[PDB]
């Protein structure tokens, strides 16, 4: 009933360039008929997040309250900003996990 994973941030693209215009929700999800997993955010009538997550991306922490990943297909950067470091922390867990089960 409740996604993979689940959090709140600053979405942020690309120098950077804010996406949202406050902290928004951000999720992991199965996407079946792919059968690959899918970070999914929106923010009103616009979804500012729709990336497959494949085993060559990877995120990298630049600090410890931002993360970062590079997403070809959709050919752009993508970056959050979270209010606490263990938000983060368990954000780029679970987007190792979800890189780990798409091997």
């Amino acid at each position: 009933e409740q996604p993979i994973f689940t959090t709140r941030a600053h979405v942020f693209q690309i120098n950077w360039v804010p996406a949202s215009k406050q902290a928004v929700t951000v999720s992991y999800f199965y996407d079946v008929t792919r059968n690959s997993y899918r970070i999914i955010s929106v923010d009103g009538a616009k979804v500012i997040i729709n990336s497959t997550i494949t085993p060559n991306m990877t995120f990298t922490k630049t600090s410890q309250k931002f993360g970062q990943w590079a997403d070809s297909r959709a050919n752009t950067v993508f970056g959050l900003g979270f209010s606490s470091e263990l938000q983060l922390t368990k954000f780029a867990e679970k987007f190792q996990e979800v890189r780990e089960a798409a091997r």
